[PDB]
């Protein structure tokens, strides 16, 4: 199960970066919509350590080894960070974070299709729950933004 | 009693006429306020089901006949629908509902002359509280819209 | 694309938006012993079937669909047939309604499974493997008090 | 006075209620009893609201409510029988509901003579235990087989 | 007899309910606003014993008392008209009165059934009594008393 | 005091006037059952309150213009304040606020009254449900101080 | 102490016993009442369940070895078990169920007899405290029946 | 102002007026963001009135009395009220509530730096974490405004 | 779905031997750790009922006849159970529960294909949430252990 | 009842005792099983205490004078104390907690066949169901020690 | 820190007799207030009883080693006990506890002021929560006996 | 660091670089004593995420701008990171989160040191409240290893 395993280890690099430029959105927020979205960033973040934990744990149970330190992280990570800057505004915000849920939606589907190319359906579903619910939140946060969801 | 229960019943037409609105508004909205207005459409159709379902089992208790398919709700209601278009404003979708929540509040106001009238207290109360609550969320609908709420 | 997969959703907003008024008049109109424990158990049926249509629809949107969202659509849409309500009717007649009720959706259920299956829409197939495992359960439990067996 | 006196009766009337109640919930047997015998907890905590309410209204009122078992007795138009295991589930359904519809046209007259002296705070009282008892009544019979016949 | 202290109780039980309500709704005086939420309490656990004695009763194959003829002419307690002039002290001492007398009825339930065999009616007077004594002694307390069980 | 929007204001006056009583009160009191009736103040202050919100967000919905300065209050309103004093005794505490709450029961009258014949029947359901409670309270503060309600 | 042990055990047996005829009641059962026979057969087993834990860690406090396979609870237990049928009628279902509840209150009074005898106290207790909420479920399962409950 | 007794007063009227103010701006809010910030300004009023209290109590606790009439606190504090205004944009009602909250934060040091000076350290934590909590309202409000906190 | 049927009811039998072993397990443990582990066994009992009943109300669903007997359940299970013996370590009870849990793991993957073949993807759900949840306490026990979960 | 009252205020002073043995236990203890068993102190203390309250209570209720000072503690008791030591291990702080316990439940029968004796049931419940508990609590202390309970 | 380490085993013996004398008071009263003043000793025990437990751990965390003994509480503590006494009035009861929190409101002073000069702030702010409470409940204690807190 | 924004974002990245850290413990943990610390390590991850969210929006709420990228943090943090080894034993991953704690301890006293002689009051109390639980886990941890705290 070596690729279900990489993929899985690939999620926790990916979620750890994602639950940091997450919590960047959450403290550099400004503008109008900041008392709605600032808080709705803790719901997303909780989220994704939620989908971290599981995947990495599955990993463990699957007999791998979690990246587990930030070096890990960002090395492993296709996810770029940049420096905070309170001069992004709201729906530049809310777009990155769109970015960042689009890149994890395809990482799921990723999982989801290595896992079950391997015979891993315990796996297969813990990226299919994560996948649902991404994507979701992608047809919101776009249509806070005016648009279709694009998927 | 006739008439108290024929306005329950339009009630009932023009509750689930209302409620199929309220979900496309909930469903088609998109633009800024949506993580805040797509929420709030499910607190007013509850809102409206509960009236739903009081006047129509308020109506069956004074041995009347619901009306009870949309064959039925739709050619008794007064309300009209359109096809969900995404390209609607959350301003326009607002102002829509505030438009059914206006009548609503009339046809509540004729429900509490007409059972006054009949002495059906019992019925008349239901119309008073329902007719509470739709004002208030019309005072409030107007606000955010940047408007007096205009009984 | 997912074509087939966003008809079924749709196909599915329009039969549960009859579904649920059919739901509805049994609920209102039901007389016969009984009624004190199926009246409230129609409401909860009404509630799992308003789930599955709000996430049903809410994925054919997320799927860059346009849901049925009009009486009118669901009527015409719908494959379930809707008739005056009759108190006359028994209280096992009202259960066997919602048991034909299910049956139809248990099957719409497994046409959205296999359709999304094949498409390849993996999320869309979950949400109708988790609503056609508790139709049919539904079905058992009615088809239980009916004395039968649930025949699937 | 008379909606002192009113609620007064309804003290009386729901004390009695109470005591039906409960012996239909001791007393009854056959198909039905699991759901029923429950039901009638939900229906006896109900009227000891309403028994409350409106007695704490008739004290507020200026008034003394009845408060002994002969006053109720003696006060109340409804008549109890020793209570008999041979009696059908169906009956006693029809037997509350002959209670609940001896109750809901009380409330009316409650709700009317409240009505005529101005005291809407009384008013008020009735109508909404009045459209609750109305609504078992709807319930009661619908198990019965039969329309609300109000 | 069990069945009959059982059938005792429920009398007893009903018009104890009756008079806790009395001076629940007559009460007036300093401690009102304390002593007036009480007898809804008391009233509450009263009503537990009565449920649980009348269908433990059924339970045995008996007939419980189900009218208030039957509960006013079979209690041992006696009612009077209600009074607002009667003072807060003497609620409570009326309410002792009737707590005594309930543990003495609960006391020769437990004999009775004790003596029977019957011991879950017998577990029954027990817990009852446990807790209508501790409610006299701080009624007691309350009015400057030991509880003199 | 011509109509339902006057009343609804003037009730918003007495009860923030009633509000700054109930807290003297609550803060000034000693003596016997202290630990009974401060905290009982705190609850009449938040049913009081209840009371403010509701009644001024009614004439808000009416299109009034709810008092909403303590000048506006204090002049408006009917009741008398006095300065603090701890050598009041509790007995005339309660006393105090019985004056309270039947001027407030005689004003939710008014309000019922004016709200009645203009047809306003929310506005009428809103006084008599404040009513029937702030009389409620005369009766149980009545039987602390030994006394029948005298409504 | 060997006959509060031997009958503390016989209880064990009988209670998982008693469990999986409770279990297959509720699996065969059809007919009207289903729908609360159903559940209740459920709130039957979850009590049954508590009586065999609590007997067996008597047992075990005592000293005891408490039987605890399928084979010794078959062998010990008084109770016989039959083929689950589907077309036993809701009335013989419940019947069947009162045989087993009567069995039961009839082991636990010679529980009781037994740890009377023996000055086994806190043994007693358990054994009462089950007989009399056994001997309920027999009333009101007889009244369901439309019997007295011949205890 | 020259004692903790002092200053807790001069508390409790600026608390009053805030509460007062935090209700005009929640009452007469209209535009864009009503939906959120309407409710938000009840969670502030809550929070002030929980202030107000406790430091009413300490002075009382500390042998002072209390102002305890609208005109004593309209008198003493130092926040200017003025007639409620349907026409504020909500920037403007927001940046108001920013304004009194500053208000607030200076005198809650003043609070603090006063009872440090005299060793009332029970004072000083009452004062530091009501500050603590008003800077950081203070943060998030100006971020809405698309603004530094600036304290 | 004559597998399915045949997979789901072997469940059944084999889940019945499992709670009955992990019963035994929570009665006869001791050593250090008994406090954490013995109320494990509950938790671990509890999910292994709730796959218990909803394996055989699936069955019970697709036209089957569940095994309803304590004999039914030892003869078709493949798991063998052995007399309670109060001196089997803690690490010796431990391990006979991941004995356990890894046969359970792999009746559930025989259940997964044997319903993936025959397309009743309900059951297929069934056995594969199952399954993880069973793994994910495999790699706990065997954490516990000193081990890898090694599935 | 003389002696039912002795034995009642004999547990008033033991309980008290055995409160203060549990509390050294609780902080003094160390080793491997310090975060079960610290918490676990304070269930037992929480219990005792409970026992404690409710022991007293009666003896008041029996016309009695319950021990209330730690020299009437102390003296009646017939637990001794000793000063906390933190090299002893968890296995002894444990099997010092058994010891107590041991003591607290011969205490109890005694105080079951003393109120037996007199015809106290009230008591004489009261002293079976703590003495149910605490031999409950020497089966689960003694397992964890790896041994039979031998009460 | 010596002196904060030897102050916080002063509370600890202190507290422990502070709850010894409020458990008498709870249990000895007698007088009109009974029932409002009986349960308020809980509550009050309570909150000693957290105090004694957080001082006692801070004790131990610094490396210190609490008094665990009643003879160590009976010998170190300031607080004089005397025998149960039915016919102390209510008043006297209230004035014996303003007495003992008066002692400990003094003591958390000391407190506060060694661990402030000693630089531990930890135990600083412990002492200063715990000061801050029973001060209010002097008050409040003063009040019912109609008399200033007189700190 | 020479100020108290400084201290802040010091804190920041150190805790989230002990968050990293705890959950590797968690991850990697084998060995008696596992169910007991695994959870524990989430009560502590979510424990340090707290102060990481509150000292993070202090340093905003004064004007700064913390790190909020994994290179940030891992460059800034004075912990450092090893691969996730599942060999380590229990002991040693024990000792692991003591040393980590111990670091955050002097960490938040150097932060109380500087924000004291800003006289930031509000920060000082921040990094007290965590100091004060941090030492007191390390306390519990110690005492889990058979030592001292040894702060
Ligand atoms: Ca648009
Ligand atoms: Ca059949
Ligand atoms: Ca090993
Ligand atoms: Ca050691
Ligand atoms: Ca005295
Ligand atoms: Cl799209
Ligand atoms: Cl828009
Ligand atoms: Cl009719
Ligand atoms: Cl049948
Ligand atoms: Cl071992
Ligand atoms: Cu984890
Ligand atoms: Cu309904
Ligand atoms: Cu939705
Ligand atoms: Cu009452
Ligand atoms: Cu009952
Ligand atoms: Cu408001
Ligand atoms: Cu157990
Ligand atoms: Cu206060
Ligand atoms: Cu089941
Ligand atoms: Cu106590
Ligand atoms: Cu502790
Ligand atoms: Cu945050």
């Amino acid at each position: 199960l070596a690729d279900s395993k990489a993929v899985l280890n690939q999620a926790v690099a990916d979620l750890s970066v994602a639950h940091s430029i997450l919590h960047q959105v959450h403290w550099y927020m400004r503008g109008r919509g900041f008392m709605i979205w600032h808080p709705k960033m803790d719901e997303y973040m909780e989220e994704i350590d939620g989908y971290l934990d599981e995947m990495s744990e599955r990993l463990i149970t699957l007999g791998g080894a979690p990246f587990s330190t930030l070096k890990e992280f960002s090395e492993n990570s296709q996810l770029k960070e940049v420096l905070g800057d309170y001069n992004v505004t709201i729906e530049e915000q809310l777009a990155r974070v769109v970015e960042v849920f689009r890149y994890l939606a395809a990482l799921f589907q990723k999982g989801f299709d290595v896992s079950d190319e391997e015979g891993d359906s315990v796996t297969n579903d813990i990226f299919n729950v994560a996948k649902a619910s991404i994507e979701k939140h992608i047809w919101m946060l776009q249509a806070e933004l005016g648009q279709a969801p694009k998927l």
